[PDB]
């Protein structure tokens, strides 16, 4: 929605997803935001699509 328009989402080629707390694996559904916080989609894109702030820095992505 408004979401793609302000971020990156693409797949994952060790870092951890701060909300499910699980490794990024090669290949996962991940998301990029303009402060360049990484997130998987699933976890994160229906709280982003309502928040439209980093849940990390709590910038923003508009
Ligand atoms: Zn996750
Ligand atoms: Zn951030």
């Amino acid at each position: 929605n408004t979401i793609e328009r302000f971020t990156f989402p693409h797949k994952y080629k060790d870092e951890k997803c701060t909300i499910c707390l699980s490794m990024l694996e090669d290949g996962e559904d991940v998301r990029r935001l303009p402060c360049m916080h990484l997130f998987h989609q699933l976890c994160v894109d229906q709280w982003l699509a309502m928040s439209k702030k980093c849940p990390i820095c709590r910038v923003d992505i508009e």
